[PDB]
Order: structure tokens, then C-alpha cells, then sequence
């Protein structure tokens, strides 16, 4: 059992895969109340009942992103030992990700269930800047839209509860300190099991950024990490009650 009740990171191994869990309240300046994140060998759970919230920077909009991840998260300069990432995007033949999840939250809270990676020019950067890319995949959202603006839609297959389906994904793009691309599933799923190949999203992103003047050689960027978690909160959020459970996690990176 790994149990955290304050912001921090812990490495763990689940089904033979080395991972990191981060009770991530990155944009919260202050709060009162409770947070708890736990891994017990079969599932990872997170619960929060916090109040008196204020952001470190409202321009960033969200307040936090409790999560777990496989690989190297640039911002924390951290990877658990034994990860196959980072690798150049061009070396990835396929990268299957599967996980069961159940998200619960008070109705008014801005929240998503989103996975993400950071594509960087150098292998072990400690930040993203111009030339780098953040790609997110949102399977659920409540009172929250992605940053930037919606520019396209893509039809990308995934397996939902064991059944192959074709999802329709909106692609939202923002040019900030780095390029932000968020694919948002149009029929969000709040509880279920999903399995999909990240390569489809990398392919769509590479097409969308083909005429970019900021992102130069997409396929030469390093795919550093795969994060799974829930962003939550807006600049007006003063309290947050929500949590989640993730189970049945597996990956298959073919390089
Ligand atoms: O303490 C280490 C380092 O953390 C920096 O915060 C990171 C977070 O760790 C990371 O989760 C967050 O990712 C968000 C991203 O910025 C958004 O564009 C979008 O992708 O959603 C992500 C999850 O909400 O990025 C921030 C950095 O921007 C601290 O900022 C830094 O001071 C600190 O040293
Ligand atoms: O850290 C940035 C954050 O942006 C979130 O979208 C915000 C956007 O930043 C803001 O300009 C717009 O007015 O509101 C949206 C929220 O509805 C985005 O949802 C996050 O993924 C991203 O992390």
C-alpha cells in the first residue's frame, strides 16, 4: 500500500509496470480540507474534499491534476526506473493504453478525465517551451472546455467496455508557451473501461501541426510520458469535492 494525504509523488509498480503517482495540486496556492491518494496493488484511488481554494496563477485556469504516469514528466524532472520512455515519436509503431475508471464529483465542479503526453525537442527537459507540444486525450469533462479554440474533428477508434467503437474527437489548439493540443471525445464517458492506441492521436496531431511555424520536426520530438488523471477547477472554484478510482491498467509500447 502507498498512501499520500498531501501533495507529492510516489513511485510504484502495478502489474509489472513501473509508474509514478502524483497528488498534483500544481496551481493551488492555498486550501483547507482533505486529499488522499492510495494504491493497494490492484487499484489507485483519489479523493478530495477541500475548501478555501485560491489559484497560484488564474491565467492557467485549472487548479490541479491528481494523476499517475508512465515515463518521464518533464516538469518534475522525474521518471521511475524501468520505463521505456522517452523515445522519439518516429520510433513508436504503436502504444496501447488500457484502463478502467470511475469518476465522481459534485455537479458544479469543472473537471475532466484526461490523459496526456509532452513532446519535447531534447530527451530530458525540465520544462516545455516554443517548439514543444502537450497532447491531451479527454474521455470525460464536466463544466470544462479545453484551452484554445476548436479547429477540427477526427474519427478515432477505441475499445469501450470490450466493444470496438469509433469516437468523434474535437481537436482544440492553443499556442501558449508551447503548443497545446487537446482531443476531446464528443460522447464523454464518466465510468467504464477504455483501450486505444496513442499512435492514432500522434498521427492526427502531426497532421494538424504540419504547417506550424513553431513546431518544427514533429516526428523527431521525444514522446516523454503518458499521464492519466483528472484536471479540476477554474479560477472561481472555492471548494472541490470529487474523486476517482482507476483499475485494470495495462500498456503495450511497440518501438
Ligand atoms: O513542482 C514541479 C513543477 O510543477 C509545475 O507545474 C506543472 C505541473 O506539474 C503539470 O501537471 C502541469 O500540466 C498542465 C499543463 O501546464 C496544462 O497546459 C495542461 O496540459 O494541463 C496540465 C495538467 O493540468 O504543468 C505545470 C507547469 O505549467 C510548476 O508550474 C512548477 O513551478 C514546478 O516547479
Ligand atoms: O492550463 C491551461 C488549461 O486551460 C484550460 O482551458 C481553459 C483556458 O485556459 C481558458 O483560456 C478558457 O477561457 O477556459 C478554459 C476552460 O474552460 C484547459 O481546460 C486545461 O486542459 C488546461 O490545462
Amino acid at each position: 500500500m502507498v498512501l499520500m494525504t498531501k501533495p507529492g509523488t510516489s513511485d510504484f509498480v502495478w502489474n509489472g509496470i513501473p509508474l509514478s503517482m502524483e497528488l498534483n495540486l500544481w496551481n493551488i496556492k492555498e486550501y483547507s480540507g482533505s486529499v488522499a491518494m492510495k494504491f493497494d496493488g490492484e487499484k489507485i484511488t483519489f479523493d478530495a474534499d477541500i475548501q478555501n481554494l485560491s489559484p497560484k496563477e488564474p491565467e492557467r485556469y485549472v487548479l490541479g491534476y491528481p494523476e499517475f504516469y508512465y515515463g518521464y514528466k518533464p516538469w518534475e524532472n522525474h521518471t521511475a526506473e524501468g520505463s521505456k520512455l522517452p523515445v522519439p515519436v518516429s520510433s513508436m509503431k504503436s502504444f496501447s493504453v488500457e484502463v478502467s475508471f470511475d469518476i465522481h464529483h459534485e455537479p458544479s465542479l469543472p473537471l475532466n478525465f484526461a490523459m496526456e503526453t509532452w513532446l519535447t525537442r531534447e530527451k530530458y527537459q525540465t520544462e516545455a517551451s516554443i517548439g514543444d507540444v502537450c497532447i491531451m486525450v479527454w474521455f470525460y469533462f464536466n463544466n470544462l472546455t479545453p484551452g484554445g479554440e476548436k479547429i477540427e474533428e477526427f474519427t478515432i477508434p477505441f475499445v469501450l467496455n470490450g466493444e470496438s467503437v469509433e469516437g468523434t474527437w474535437e481537436l482544440w489548439l492553443a499556442e501558449w508557451g508551447w503548443d497545446y493540443l487537446a482531443f476531446r471525445l464528443k460522447d464523454p464517458v464518466k465510468k467504464g473501461r477504455v483501450k486505444f492506441d496513442v499512435r492514432h492521436f500522434l498521427d492526427a496531431a502531426g497532421k494538424a501541426l504540419s504547417s506550424s511555424a513553431r513546431v518544427k520536426d514533429f516526428e523527431d520530438l521525444y514522446f516523454t510520458v503518458w499521464e492519466i488523471g483528472t484536471e479540476f477547477g477554474s479560477p472561481e472554484t472555492k471548494s472541490a469535492q470529487f474523486g476517482w478510482k482507476f483499475e485494470n491498467f495495462s500498456i503495450d509500447l511497440e518501438v
